[PDB]
């Protein structure tokens, strides 16, 4: 049967789904590793033991613990991002969609969810994979790991909670992948890794780490890098946070041994409901619990790695964003609402400077402040909306991903970059939003095509085009299909720098995405924030 | 006789000369000091012992001793502004240019050199007097003040070379124009005092010292302010230049008293000949013997007199010109030439700015080069000539004017600033030094009346409504007499464009990169250098 497939691990029964008047396989909820609870909280992956009998992977799985966001009760535009399934500690889980009739060896996909390492479900209607498996003819693998303090609580020393073990998790994934998917008619040697945000900088951190290496073959990172200033931690600053979840729930803190054990007692609605106070600062875009560079998965400082060429060589396609920074300063920002223009007082642009860049001493605020302001105007509250909207964007997405593509790009195989700006047709956000953190992603995965959705003709062509880039270059490690008359997206190159932009119009390229301001964020502001 | 005047000091018999197909009174080289030599080489400047008989007012005096720009030899351009006469220590005299017929209690203008405190000379063809005073019927005297070491060699303590008396001569001769200029039916309660550069850096420190405040009415500063960064040094700066003048001189170093008697046995040249040898670094728009913040002459820092509106409460007329750097990146930078377009390469940038901003720290060059470079479009030759154009400028001149202006209107009675960006029409310097520094000038003095320069007609236009804005303005505290030229305002800002096009108002002239300039990096340096 095309549906009953014999893993490694055991028997698994798939179900036949509908899309876009064909079908296709889909293999849903399959467990790749052992519960992670009780005594295991914390604790780094297990593989998920052998069972009999066949697994019915006809239905998502749970998703993991996690932060839930109810800003906006009822609006589609936030709770398409919240858990759409039961939450659990018991969520490890996988899921892959087949071409009807199996491949034999075909290209395979990984997707990572993104959610700044506190949330993001495997199950969400954009991540849908049917569409572009179907479409493009790949087989597409949805992973999961652990977020919030389930997935990094960080203790360096403990082998209880060393940190970083929701990594870990995708790279179990990325393992069973490896040893699994032949079965399902998947290429084990042509996978590529492909996620956004969180997601992205999860990708950007396996190229980095020497464990992970071997495990794909190639990358695609969205709206987010590695070397993100929200993406990672210090050991010292992760065992501080760990310790402050502790003195939140009034744990003993005499040794990592019984915090931990503490902890371990605990729900996990108790965790999440102090997740957010062990932060050091007020600030938008700064989650607790992420990567510790621990001189294990990450060997060196992330720098030194991107400096030395101590990472995987192979072909990258990588992306922003044209408004990145919206989505938080929408939620932490003062003067910011979806339901009005947000025109920004000099004022709030002030406290919002500071949200934004919160390790920066008063000069460092002096410096972004200059940067970003119109002096001739500075009481012009669109240019300061606009303004602290480029900040947010360009110090947490923009230009550590230029930083990431420029150096990687002196050691790798082919880098190819892009600028989605293409504003939905459909959005329910407010116009000044722009082109939202992550909604690119219904375009990766072929949601315009789709009619009752309501999105433009236009719109579907753009979706289609996007899908057969992110293939092809699967497939080849190029997002062009050679000798093809239709318009080519140029090598990123470290002499010219060419990117191109993503939407509806037809492609223009481009050379040195945001380097003005990139300049100032990657060489400039931190020269001046080490000075003293 | 009209020619022939009664002094306080003396009587003076001046030379009736054309100007127009007409004439007016000259009386040149008028002495309002002692001559300020041997013994008297450092020392604040003694009023003029009275004379007898006639003194003969008829021809320019000597210039005061000074470096001569040999950079380009024949050249109009560089030597028009060099000595046109003999230089001597014995130069402290003044010149008068009286309509004829004489009027009655007249507005006088006092014109001050500039030169970069170094060099400057009152008897230039650019600062020819008569068609301005002519023109508009206003009694015109240009001073002279000791440059270089000779009048700002600053030994603070010592009463022998105490530091700042070239503006001490200046204060003289102003004290004299007081004193005697109603009798050349000039109006002494009516006294506008201007200056370009450092000239006009001088008219602002007038403006700030008690001192000097009783002698003038009102002020026009031209391309220079009193906190420009050159304009003034600490009196321990001043000091460890004055000993390294000695050291560079093989002098005594072991008393200021034997330092100086070493000094004033050097002849002249000896002294000029060394004199950039003492400024601390390797840097261009700098000059080694300026005014020393004293306490004397200066109560307190400028800064805080500034603040604490400690200074003269009147009516301020001040601008700028387009491209007031490129003559020092000519003189002092590498890449750049009088004979060709002087693209810059991105070498000889960086090079450059440390060069324009020799204080900062690399974190401080870093932050200028950063807001001077286009980083989509770095080897633009062009575009780096133009920036690097516009640090010089911004930093010496612009930048430190719009501070001041900004400082003074909160507590003065009257602010009206302009921008000059007229490019003559018969400039003989190369099109990317654009309007140079010193040039707005020659239409302030009416040169473009004269027919034989050259000037197109709507060249004369202009210099004819600048003269009258600036003779209007010394008249009234207004350069309008009942297209508006606003007044500079704390909330508003507005200024003007002065060029031969209509006249267009703006507002917060080069804000942006003032912002940077006055806050800042003087914030990034005090933190980090
Ligand atoms: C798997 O679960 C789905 C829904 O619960 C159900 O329709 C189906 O019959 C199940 N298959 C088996 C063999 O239990
Ligand atoms: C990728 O690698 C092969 C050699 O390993 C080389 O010939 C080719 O030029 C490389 N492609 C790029 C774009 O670096
Ligand atoms: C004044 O001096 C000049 C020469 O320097 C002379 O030609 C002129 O006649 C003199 N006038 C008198 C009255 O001495
Ligand atoms: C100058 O002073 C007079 C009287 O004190 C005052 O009415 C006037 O407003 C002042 N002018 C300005 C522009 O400050
Ligand atoms: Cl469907
Ligand atoms: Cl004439």
């Amino acid at each position: 049967s095309e549906l009953l497939v014999n893993t490694k691990s055991g028997k698994v029964m798939g179900t036949r789904v509908p899309v876009l008047s064909s079908h296709i396989s889909a293999f849903l909820g399959i467990p790749f590793a052992e519960p992670p609870v009780g005594n295991m909280r914390f604790r780094r992956p297990e593989p998920k033991k052998p069972w009999s009998g066949v697994w019915n992977a006809s239905t998502y799985p749970n998703n993991c613990q996690q932060y839930v966001d109810e800003q906006f009760p009822g609006f589609s535009g936030s709770e398409m991002w919240n858990p759409n399934r039961e939450m659990s500690e018991d969520c490890l889980y996988l899921n892959i969609w087949v071409p009807s009739p199996r491949p034999k060896s075909t290209t395979v996909m990984v997707w990572i969810y993104g959610g700044g390492f506190y949330s993001g479900s495997s199950t969400l209607d954009v991540y849908n994979g049917k569409y572009l498996a179907y479409t493009e003819e790949v087989v597409l693998v949805s992973l999961s790991y652990r977020v919030g303090a389930f997935g990094f609580l960080a203790l360096h020393g403990s082998q209880e909670a060393p940190g970083n073990v929701g990594l870990l998790d995708q790279r179990m994934a990325l393992q069973w992948v490896h040893d699994n998917i032949q079965f399902f008619g998947g290429d084990p040697k042509t996978v590529t890794i492909f996620g956004e945000s969180a997601g992205g900088a999860s990708v950007g951190m396996h190229i980095l780490s020497p464990g992970s290496r071997d495990l794909f073959r190639r990358a695609i990172l969205q709206s987010g890098s590695p070397n993100c200033p929200w993406a990672s931690v210090s050991v010292a600053e992760g065992r501080r946070r760990a310790v402050e979840l502790g003195r939140n729930l009034n744990c003993n803190l005499n040794s990592d041994e019984e915090l931990i054990h503490c902890l371990r007692e605990k729900k996990p609605q108790e965790l999440i409901d102090v997740e957010w106070n062990v932060l050091p600062f007020d600030s938008i875009f700064r989650f607790s619990f992420v990567p510790v560079i621990d001189g294990e998965f990450f060997p060196t400082s992330l720098e030194s790695m991107l400096n030395s060429g101590n990472f995987k060589k192979t072909q990258i396609l990588l992306g922003v964003n044209k408004d990145e920074g919206s989505f938080f300063l929408l939620y932490g920002a003062p003067g910011f609402s979806k339901d009005s223009e947000s025109k920004i007082s000099r004022e709030d642009f002030m406290s919002g400077v500071k949200l934004s860049v919160p390790h920066a001493n008063d000069l460092g605020l002096d410096a972004v402040t200059l940067q970003y302001t119109d002096w001739m105007d500075d009481n012009n509250g669109i240019k300061n909306r606009d303004g602290l909207d480029d900040i947010v964007g360009d110090h947490n997405v923009i230009c550590p991903l230029m930083h990431f593509v420029n150096k990687y790009t002196k050691f790798g195989n082919g880098t190819y970059l892009y600028f989605f700006n293409h504003r939905a047709s459909n959005l329910v956000w407010p116009e000044w939003m722009g082109v939202i953190h992550g909604y690119e992603i219904e375009f990766v995965f072929g949601l315009p095509l789709v009619k009752e959705l309501n999105y433009t003709a236009e719109e579907e062509a753009l979706s289609r085009r996007i899908m057969h880039y992110w293939a092809t270059f699967a497939k080849t490690g190029n997002p062009n299909e050679p000798h093809s008359q239709e318009s080519k997206w140029p090598l990123f190159t470290t002499k010219e720098q060419k990117f191109i932009d993503l939407n509806t119009e037809p492609m223009k390229v481009h050379q040195r995405l945001r380097v003005q301001m990139c300049v100032f964020w990657n060489q400039f502001l931190p020269k001046l924030l080490n000075a003293t």
